């Protein structure tokens, strides 16, 4: 139910593989969720629906 990918700090956006796609989805605004390292570790929680473009590393 976790969908894993990158986010683009510039667009603020979690771009995830979820039944062989791509999809892009904007992160959210919020301190500690948003894209604040490019290229960093985002996730797309299908059964919660939320992303989070800070997933815990
Ligand atoms: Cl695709
Ligand atoms: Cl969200």
């Amino acid at each position: 139910s976790k969908y894993g990918g990158e986010c683009s700090k510039e667009h603020n956006t979690c771009t995830y593989r979820k039944d062989g796609k791509d999809h892009i989805v904007k992160c959210p605004s919020a301190d500690n969720k948003k894209c604040e390292k490019d290229k960093n570790k985002c996730e797309y929680d299908d059964h919660h629906k939320t992303v989070d473009c800070q997933t815990p590393v």
